[PDB]
Order: C-alpha cells, then sequence, then structure tokens
C-alpha cells in the first residue's frame, strides 16, 4: 500500500522530539513499513492461493483457511504500525496549534505532559499488540493444520504456503518490536533526568 | 486507488478548519484511505475468485455471488469516503472565492453558516452510510451463503472467502465512523460555544 | 492508469474559468477519475475471465462476450472523460496565447465567444455519450445473455459477472453527468446574466 | 509503461514551438498515451490468454496466437509515439545548443531549417506507420482467425478475445493519426505565410 | 521496474558532456529504458507461462524452459544498460570531485583522460554484450524448440511464446546498440580534433 | 516494493562520508536495489507457482518447496541492504546532532571513532550475509530437488522454476557485495592514511 501520508506528518514530527524519539521513527519507517512493502506482503502473497486440503468436500478449503488465519499477519502489523504512530500525531497536533497560538499573540510545562503520555501511550500499544500476536498464533507457523470446521467430514489436514519463511519474519518483526519498546523506555528515563 | 488530488484538496482544507476539523481530516486519511488502500483492498481481493458454491450447474456460482454482494463492501467505503469529504470542499471552495472577491477590491457571518451547515452534512452522509451498511450486511459476514437463484436448482451452499478478516475490517470501519460523528458533534458543540 | 498530465492542464484552467466552471471540474477529479481507478476498474477486473457460457463448444465465449460486451463500460467512461475535457484545453490554451501576446507588445469579448462556444461543446459531448450509452446498454446490465453467435450452436445461455454491482455504478455515473449538465447550463446561464 | 522522462523533454518543447505545435503535443498527450496507458492496455491484457483454437494438439495455440499476431497493435502504437517524437527532440536540442553558445559569447534562419525538416519528419513516419498497419491488420479484427501452421493439424479454427472493443480502438488511433497529419500539414502552410 | 535514481544521475551527466554525448543519453532513456518498461517487459511477461512441451513428464517444461532461455532477453537488457551506464558516473564523480575541491581552496587535461577512457569502456562495454547476446541466442528466436534434458524421456518438442514479436524486439534493440557505437566512435573522433 | 525513504536518508549521507564511501553508495543503490526491483524480483516471481514435484499426494508440493527454500533468495538480500545500510544511518544521525548542537550554541575525532566502526560495522553484515548464504545455498541452485519430508511417500523428485537464471543472479549478487568489501577495506585503509 501507500504510505505517503503518514510519513509525511511522521517526519514532521521528526523535528519535534528527542534523539531517541528520531531513531524510534527511523525503525518505524525502515525496519516496519519498508520490509511490509518490499519483503514480507510477497511472502504472503499466495497465503490462500497455495493453502490445499486433502479433501473433495466443497467449501472445506474456504473454511479451514479462515479458522487458521483470521486476520492474516501482514494485516495485523500494518494495524500495528497504525495505532503505534497515532500518538504522535496527537503531539505534533498539540505541538502546532501551540505554535499558531504564539503567532496569533521547546518542551515547556505544557508539552512535556503530553509528550510523556504519548510515550506512554507508544508503550502500551506495542505490548498489547505483541501479546496479542503470541495468544492468536504463538510465534511458529507449522506446516500442518488440522481443521474439524463444518462443512469438513471428520478432521482434515490442510497444508500452509511458506511456514519457514513466515516464521522468520515473524520473529523479525517480534524483535523490531522489542527494540521500539527499550527505546520508548530510554526515552522515558532520558527526560525523568 | 490513487487518491492524491483528493488529498490535495482536503489538505488544503486543513488550514481552514477547526481543531476538532484537523482531527477529522487526519483520521480520515490514516484510518480510512491508507487502511483501505494496504490492508482491507487485499483482503477482498480473492471475493469472487475464491467464493465457491457445491453444485455443477453452469452459472449458478456467478448469480450467487452477485446476490450475497450486490455491491462489495470496499467500494461501498470508497463511495462513503468521496461523499463525506464533498461537503469540506464546498466550504474550501467558499473561503477562497471570498479570498479572491477581498483581494480583488476567518469565521465571519457569511462563512460561519456554511460551515455549520457542511459539518451538518458531514453528520447526515455518516449516518446515512452506516445505516445503509446495517441494513445490506449487518455487520458480521458468515461463513455460509444459501442461496436459490436461478440457474441454481433447489437452494445451494456456497461458501465465503475470508469471512473472520473481512468480520474484523468491517467492525473497525465502523468504529472510525463513529469516532468521526463523535468529532462533528463535539465540533458543532465547539462552534456554538 | 494514469491521469496526472491531463490533471496538470485541467488545475491550470481552474484559475481561468467561472465558479461554476471550478465546481464542474472538481466533479471531474472527483467524482469520474478517482471513482474509475478505485472503484470502477477493480469491478469490471474480471469481466470476461468471470464470464461463463453454458456450452462445451470452444470459441463460443469468446464470440458470446464480444457480442454482449463491444465495448467495456469502463473504456466508454474513460474516452467520455477526455472528450469532455478537451474544449477547456482549446480555451486554456487560447487564454495562454493572449497572455503570451500582450507580453510581446478577464473575459474581453474575444474570449468570451470562445468560452461560451466551450461549454456549448462540453454539452454536446456529454448528452451525445450519455444517449449512446443508453441505446448501446440501456442502463441496467441483466445476470443472463442469451447469445446465438457463430459457433454457438443453438442459443447459449450466457452468465455476466457482478451485473447488480456494474448496475449500481452504472446509473452512478449517469447521475455525475447528469450534474455535470445542469453545472454547464447555469454556467450559461450566468453568463447571460 | 511509465512515459515521465519523454513527458518531461517534449513539455520542455511546447515553449520552443508554433502554436499548432503545442496543439500536436496536446494530442499526443491525451489522445495517444493516456489512452494507451489507461483504456488500450487493459483491453490487449488477456490478448492471448484468452485465445483460443479448436484442437487439442500441444503447441497449436502458441504457433496460431503468434500467425495471427506477429507484434500486437498496443507494441506498435507505443513504437509509433516514440518514433514521431525523436524529431522534436532533436529541433529542441539544436535550439538549447545555440542557447548555449550565445551565452558563453527566434526561428532565425538556422532554426528555420530544422524545424522544416522536423515537421517534415514527423510526417512521414505517421504515414509510414498508418501504411504499415494497413498491410499488417488491415482495420478491422475478424473473431475467426483459420490457421494452417505447423504443429497444428489441417486448418484450424482460432477465436480471438474482445475483436470489435479492438477494433474501435484500431480506427480511434488511425483518427488521431490523421488528426496529427492535418495538424502538420498546416504547420508547414502557416510558415510557409 | 523503477529507474528512477539512475535517470537521477544520468541527468546529472547530460550537463557535463558533449553534445553527441547528451544525445546518446537522449538515446539510453527513450530506446531502451521507456521501451523495455512499456513494451518489451509485456511481451516477455508470459514466457514461462505459456512455454508448452508436448509431454506427461512431470518437470519436463521447467528443464526445458530453463535450457531454452537460461538468462532472459528482458534481464540481459537491464544488465547492459547498467553497465553501460556505470562508467558515466565515474566521470560525473571525478567532476564533482574537482569541483568540491576548487571550492575548497571544463574539460582539462585531467578530465579529458577520464572522459576518453569512459567513452572507451562503453563502447568495450555494448559491443561484449551484442556479441554475448549473439552466441547465446543468435538473433532470432524460432517457433519450436526441441529439448533432451532429464527428465524428459527422447527429444521433446516444446513451444515458445511470441517468437516473431520477440524477435522483432530483439532486433530493435540490436540496432539501437549500434547506434550507441556509432555516436561513441563520433564522439572519440571529434574530440580527437 | 518502494525504497525511497531509505534513498532520502542515504542520499542524505552521500554529502558526509569519503569519496570511496559516495562510490559505495551509488554501488547500492545501482547494482543492489535497481537489479532487485527491475530484474531478480521477476525472476523469482514464480517460484513456487511453477515449482513441480513428481506426485500425486496432496500438501507434498507445498512441504518440500518450503524445505527446498526455507528463505527465499530475494528476501534475504533485502534483509543484506537494510542491515548494510543501518550504521550509515547511525552515522549521519550523529552528524545532524552535532550540526544542531553548534548551532544552538568535518570528521573531528568525535565523528572519527564513529564513522570508523559504522564501516566495520557494514564490514561484519556484508560478510556475515555472504557466509550465511553460502551455508544456507551454496552459490548453485540446481534444477532437481529430492524431498522426503511429510507428507510425501518416501523421496519425491521436485523441480525448480529458473535455476539457471537465479544461479547467474546469485553470483552476480555475490561480486557485488565481493566489490562492496574491497571498498570498505580501502575506506579504512585511506583513513589509517
Ligand atoms: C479463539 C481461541 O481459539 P483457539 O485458541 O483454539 O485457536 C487457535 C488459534 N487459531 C484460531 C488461530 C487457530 O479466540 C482467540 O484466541 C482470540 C485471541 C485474540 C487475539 C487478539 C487479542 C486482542 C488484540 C488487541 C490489539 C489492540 C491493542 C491496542
Ligand atoms: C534487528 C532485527 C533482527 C531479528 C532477526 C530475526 C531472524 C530470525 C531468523 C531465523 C528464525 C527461524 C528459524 C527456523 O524457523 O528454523 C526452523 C527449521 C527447522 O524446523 P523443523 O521443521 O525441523 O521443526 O530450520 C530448518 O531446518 C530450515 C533452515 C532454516 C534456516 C533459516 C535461516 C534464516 C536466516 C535469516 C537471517 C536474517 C538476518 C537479518
Ligand atoms: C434487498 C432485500 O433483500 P434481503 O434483505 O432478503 O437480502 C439480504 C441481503 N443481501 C441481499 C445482501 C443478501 O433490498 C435491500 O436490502 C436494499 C438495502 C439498501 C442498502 C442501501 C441503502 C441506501 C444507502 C444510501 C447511502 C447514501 C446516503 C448518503
Ligand atoms: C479505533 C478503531 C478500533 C476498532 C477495532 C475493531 C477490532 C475488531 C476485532 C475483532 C472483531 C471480530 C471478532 C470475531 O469475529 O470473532 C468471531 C470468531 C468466532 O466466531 P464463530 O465462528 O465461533 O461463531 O472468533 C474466533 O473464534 C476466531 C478468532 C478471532 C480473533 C480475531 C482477533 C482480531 C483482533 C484485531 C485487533 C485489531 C486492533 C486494532
Ligand atoms: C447494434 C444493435 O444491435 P442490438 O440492439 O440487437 O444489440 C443489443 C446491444 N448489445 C449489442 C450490446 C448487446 O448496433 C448498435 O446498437 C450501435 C449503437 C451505437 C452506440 C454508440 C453510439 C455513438 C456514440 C457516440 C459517442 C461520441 C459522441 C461525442
Ligand atoms: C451524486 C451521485 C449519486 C448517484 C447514486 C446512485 C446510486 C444507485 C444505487 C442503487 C442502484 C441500483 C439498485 C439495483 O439495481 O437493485 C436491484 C436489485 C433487484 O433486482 P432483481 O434481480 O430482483 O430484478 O436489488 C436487490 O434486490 C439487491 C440489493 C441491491 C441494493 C444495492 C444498494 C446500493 C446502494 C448504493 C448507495 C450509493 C451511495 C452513493
Ligand atoms: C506477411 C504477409 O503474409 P499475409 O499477408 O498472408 O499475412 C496476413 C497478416 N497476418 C500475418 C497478420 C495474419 O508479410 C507482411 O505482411 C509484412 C507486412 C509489414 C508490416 C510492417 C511494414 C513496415 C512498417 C514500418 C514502420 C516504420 C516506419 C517509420
Ligand atoms: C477524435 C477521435 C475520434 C475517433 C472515434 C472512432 C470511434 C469508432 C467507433 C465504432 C467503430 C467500430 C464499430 C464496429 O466495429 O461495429 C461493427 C459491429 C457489427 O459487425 P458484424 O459482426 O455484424 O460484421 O457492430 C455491432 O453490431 C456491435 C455494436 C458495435 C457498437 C460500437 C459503438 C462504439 C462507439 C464508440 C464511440 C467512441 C466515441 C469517442
Ligand atoms: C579484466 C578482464 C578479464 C577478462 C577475463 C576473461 C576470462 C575468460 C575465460 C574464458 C575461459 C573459456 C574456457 C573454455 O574455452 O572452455 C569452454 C570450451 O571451449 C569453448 O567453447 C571456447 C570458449 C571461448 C571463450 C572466449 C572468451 C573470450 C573472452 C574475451 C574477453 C575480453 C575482455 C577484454
Ligand atoms: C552453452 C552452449 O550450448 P549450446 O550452444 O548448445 O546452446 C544453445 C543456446 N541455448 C543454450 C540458449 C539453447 O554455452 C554457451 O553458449 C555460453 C554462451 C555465453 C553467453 C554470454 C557470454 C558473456 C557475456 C558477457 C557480458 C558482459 C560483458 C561486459
Ligand atoms: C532505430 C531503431 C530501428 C530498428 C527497427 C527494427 C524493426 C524490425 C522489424 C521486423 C524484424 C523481424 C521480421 C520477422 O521476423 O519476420 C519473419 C516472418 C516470417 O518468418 P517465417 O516463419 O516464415 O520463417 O515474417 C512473417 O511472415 C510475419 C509478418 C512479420 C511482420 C513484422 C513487421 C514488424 C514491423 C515493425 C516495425 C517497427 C518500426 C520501428
Ligand atoms: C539446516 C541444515 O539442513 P541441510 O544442510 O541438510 O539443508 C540444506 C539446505 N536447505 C535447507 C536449503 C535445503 O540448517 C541450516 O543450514 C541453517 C543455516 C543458517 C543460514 C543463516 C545463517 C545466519 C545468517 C545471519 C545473517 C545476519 C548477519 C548480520
Ligand atoms: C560487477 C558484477 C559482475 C558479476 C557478473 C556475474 C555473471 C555470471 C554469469 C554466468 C554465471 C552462471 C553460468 C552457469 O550457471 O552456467 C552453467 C550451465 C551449465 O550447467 P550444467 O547443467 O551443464 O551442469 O551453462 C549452460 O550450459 C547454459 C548457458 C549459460 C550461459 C549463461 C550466460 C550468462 C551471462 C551473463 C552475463 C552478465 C554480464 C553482467
Amino acid at each position: 500500500g501507500d504510505w505517503s501520508f503518514l510519513g509525511n506528518i511522521l517526519e514532521e514530527v521528526n523535528e519535534h522530539s528527542t534523539v531517541i524519539g528520531r531513531v524510534w521513527l527511523t525503525v518505524l519507517f525502515i525496519f516496519r513499513i519498508l520490509i511490509l512493502g518490499t519483503a514480507a506482503e510477497f511472502v504472503w502473497g499466495d497465503e490462500q492461493s497455495d493453502f490445499v486440503c486433502n479433501t473433495q468436500q466443497p467449501g472445506c478449503e474456504n473454511v479451514c483457511y479462515d479458522e487458521a488465519f483470521p486476520i492474516s499477519h501482514i494485516r495485523l502489523w500494518v494495524l500495528q504500525i497504525i495505532f503505534v504512530s497515532t500518538p504522535s500525531l496527537v503531539y505534533v497536533g498539540h505541538a502546532v496549534h501551540h505554535v499558531r497560538m504564539e503567532e496569533k499573540r521547546r518542551l515547556e510545562g505544557t508539552l512535556l505532559r503530553t509528550y510523556v503520555c504519548h510515550i506512554i501511550f507508544k508503550t502500551l500499544f506495542e505490548v498489547g499488540f505483541i501479546v496479542g500476536h503470541y495468544f492468536l498464533y504463538g510465534f511458529r507457523i507449522l506446516p500442518l493444520y488440522r481443521c474439524s470446521r463444518w462443512p469438513c467430514p471428520n478432521v482434515v489436514d490442510c497444508f500452509v504456503s511458506r511456514p519457514t519463511e513466515k516464521t522468520i519474519f515473524i520473529l523479525f518483526m517480534l524483535s523490531v518490536a522489542s527494540v521500539s519498546l527499550f527505546l520508548n523506555i530510554l526515552e522515558m528515563s532520558h527526560l525523568g533526568l
């Protein structure tokens, strides 16, 4: 997809942020969005097309693929990016609002609170998405999925496409998110000092 | 699709709008257009291709898919975006017209009325599209669709692609639209004060 | 497709036009080109691929699809856009020519005539395309097409893809074109006064 | 394909050209490149995929499609555009060369000759491509192609995809090219006066 | 593919080059890259998909297609473009280096040598790629390919997609490369004088 | 994929780097990213679709393709590019930080250390990816892959798509990486002097 607008706003943010914050935005762009667009999206391109179940029951493949993957990982990661970005948008909006107010007439006591809260919310969203991914899928995609969802007769064997590659990228994204967390915590500590 | 032109005009609007209004435009861009383009459009990509009916009647799949999905959700959402955007275009056009008039020779009594009416119309279109979606599809896509449309013999079983993921995104868009409504109402209240 | 160049010229026109004219160009961009690119083109994407005829005669599907859809609606609409845009290009060219002439050495008596004629021609092309669409396809796409074109033996039953959605968008475009006509007529009246 | 670079150069040309010449470049952009990119290329998208021959001889479809369409119309039109554009590039290069020469130290006697010759060559290339198209394909694509090319046993019947639509666009392009010719001739006459 | 970056650098080169050199870069852009992107890449799009062998041996089509086309022509041409472009990059880098050196503190004796060597290397790479193409594929793609590569039993008949069109474009590219050579030689002669 | 953002940052780096460093960035752009996007990605486009195994066991093709290619080469190369680029981002960030610090109030003793370490890390990542590729795949892709992974009965024969072309590009990328190493070493030596 096209991320140009979000990139515009976030680049604008870069100016109004801590050094750790600029590192965080660089990470967001390079190791999440770029990889999604150029590496991961191709990996999941044939997720359902090459999902194959050992049966001749009509509709069994559509229901078994939907059971194994209620939301695809790539879409989960899209949502994750958007939600961890939103607070930064809030903060830069507050900043530009104060700027226009001063013109009509940096991290002051008024902004500081908003900035800290935005770091806090980035952290909360990151942790939430990581936990949700863990419970939904674990962190490994196994090649065999056994499904007993109607209309499938008894339990059928279905086989996932590219399970090892998908696992590699799952773990890669997990690590990127953990790095984001570390950065957020160090930024809170730096402000504290 | 390419939304660049609409984005140009709406970015122009951002200047001539209330703080709540700028939040609303940010929402429009990030949580509706971006998601459509990068997440939802892939979800619905194989909507008809992976729609499968248990029959060997020719033409039964084309007529049963058309019965279940008279308009696809993604196209409904496109139309929604365009129609909720139009009033903002009207208002910014009025603004630039007054600007050129003054040059030849902010929210004044002349504009205020137009602005309030444009908020009102955004609200009406949002509510209308939400209601229309509810009656057309409810808010859950079930995996099994039973169809009795000619040429299908008797009632046939057809199976939808990615029903759970489509449901997730349906609800997501519903929530985004509700947030838009709340923003519009708070903007009317703010003007009232 | 890529409409960037036409958009450049037409944006240039926006300056040299009446307020109604700027509304007309806004409509052209938002409700015709954007929709084509992001909504309609996907609807017609599988027009022939999912066109299915009840026969085992080779070549019957290629000849029956060509009979039902001699020109696809999307291409008809492309041509329509281009032809209703051309006169505006003529007028802005005349304007820039007079500008360069004056530099070497707004709606004057010389331009006024050209402007009125360009409105007239926009109107004629719009009416012509609407009428042509009516005679070629009516304004509803029915699900069943019966074809007796060689090599098909006797009359065969063919089934169209996405007939209801295609009908929705057909009517939508009809309405957009009618709005364009109303705008053109009001612009002629405004000039008359 | 991406025509951006050629568009850059030709837009640069627009300044250094006659009024008829600017009309010609506008035509080139709007009625040839835009249509190719947004209308015609989709029409020919499934040219070979939906080419079907009544046989069960392996390789018969690959050899019969190659016999009927040695070069596809869309690629012929691409080449046409490039070759009718080249002379304009030559002329603008000569112009910028004289400009730099004068700086180191409009249609003069030196340029006039080059300009006239470039018009002449545009005309020659246009006529050549039109004639070549006529002999290669006539100007109508018939639905049935009968092929006797090895490995096909005896004469086989093959059926073309979208013959009527392809015919419509063939004639459209023919008309565009004829308009280009008329423009070139009027430009020569205008210079003559 | 996206050639934007290379285009940036080469456009930068245009300033620092002979008139013949600017012609050469214009050729590179218009008659090699543009054609690849808009004409040739579609021709080779279904190269393997529509490659068909008369056999029911599994794996025979994958091994026979790989034998006939060890590297596809389009990728060969990509590499060719990149390698004939590299020396121009070297030269413009040398130029900007001397510029920065002079600022800290045209074709001089220092640059002249580098320029001549870069022309020489362009020529060598062009000749090498032309010769390599000749030995790898001749200059005509025949419709029938006979393959005896394991697992195929005995010799099997395989049929190429679009052989005549591919031949047309092969010869076209050969001619473009020969024109490049002529330009390089004339540039060396011009410098010599 | 879209590499625009990374390209922005790296172009920014070009200014703050040694001449050898600018050569290295030019290589990165032209011989790694451009080739990936325009040549290699098409080569691997049908990697799994045209992967064929001699069996009628369901799921055997999905598990045998995943065994032969746990990560596809193209994605490996993407990751490689990103990781060899990261240190340059670190260094330019340090540079801009010192710039802003000086404004509030080239290769100095403070920067020199960071620069040398960033060269060192580029080298380490390059060597690591080269070694990892060697152990994962060797440097030749053979046409036949024999797989005994459940559910396949006994050992089955699977046939790779485009093995010779993939081998050519594998070796090409190996050579590009080796050139990068040589450049890094010469840059360390140059600094040492």
